[PDB]
């Protein structure tokens, strides 16, 4: 399949080489996978979405999405036009408010809450689960997240916009789950984007046009942008039979295209999330 004039981020992880405007990607699309967004929400009547999307969990008075963070972020992982996976199943977990804040102790209750939710959903080709928040470090963030990646998914988590090393960050500094940083549509590493050798790999994080609340759309940036596309990608190649929840962020480390990135420091990978697709 081929998405002519998308997003430059969907046409960045289909090609080898930056400045292409069209998505390549087979038509399987992430069907049989699931997704959690573990964010502010999602607005699932969103069109966008085509029905795919659900609200399974909340940890305040309302589980709308009163912010907008959620629905961009799940909008990247499997929206039909700004999507990486347009066919995956989409499921919120809203641990933060709608400004954006949540306390650790909530945070780490809705990844337990996965690791549990998953027993009783359809998803015969694999779970994801998609992390877009952090804050400073803490033991028991990590511990939670290093959890979730043991019970079978797979934990893709932000390494934050501090522009700083990533290992004072949680849960970024966790070993065991997907630490993505951000680049931008030159093949730099975005300004903001944090480093270290604790990131896995880089993934389009500037100006990422994706799905806003009020059934709108909006250009945001952070590595909050570049995880639902790595995300979203494990998603693709585990429905696929590329690899496993276990192996994804590996096997995306081995596949990715190596040394395109400028601006990287000395100790920090430089590997961008690329699926290979060839016609
Ligand atoms: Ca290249
Ligand atoms: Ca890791």
């Amino acid at each position: 399949a081929a998405q002519t004039n998308a997003p430059w981020g969907l046409a960045r992880i289909s090609s080898t080489s930056p400045g292409t405007s069209t998505y390549y990607y087979d038509e399987s699309a992430g069907q049989g996978s699931c997704v959690y967004v573990i964010d502010t929400g999602i607005e699932a009547s969103h069109p966008e979405f085509e029905g795919r999307a659900q609200m399974v969990k909340t940890y305040y008075y309302s589980s709308r999405d009163g912010n907008g963070h959620g629905t961009h972020c799940a909008g990247t992982v499997g929206s039909r036009t700004y999507g990486v996976a347009k066919k995956t199943q989409l499921f919120g977990v809203k641990v933060l408010d709608d400004n954006g804040s949540g306390q650790y102790s909530t945070i780490i209750a809705g990844m337990d809450f996965v690791a549990s939710d998953k027993n009783n959903r359809n998803c015969p080709k694999g779970v994801v689960a998609s992390l877009s928040l952090g804050g400073g470090y803490s033991s028991s963030v990590n511990s939670a997240a290093a959890r979730l990646q043991s019970s079978g998914v797979m934990v893709a988590v932000a390494a934050g916009n501090n522009n700083a090393d990533a290992r004072n960050y949680s849960p970024a500094s966790e070993p065991s789950v997907c630490t993505v940083g951000a680049s931008d549509r030159y093949d730099r590493r975005s300004s903001f984007s944090n480093y270290g050798s604790v990131l896995d790999i880089f993934g389009p994080g500037t100006d990422i046009l994706s799905t806003w609340i009020g059934g709108s759309t909006r250009s945001i940036s952070g590595t909050s942008m570049a995880t639902p596309h790595v995300a979203g990608l494990a998603a693709y190649l585990m429905t696929l039979g590329k690899t496993t929840a276990a192996s994804a962020c590996r096997y995306i480390a081995d596949t990715a295209n190596k040394g395109d990135l400028s601006n990287i420091p000395f100790g920090t990978v430089n590997l961008l999330a690329y699926n290979n697709y060839q016609a």
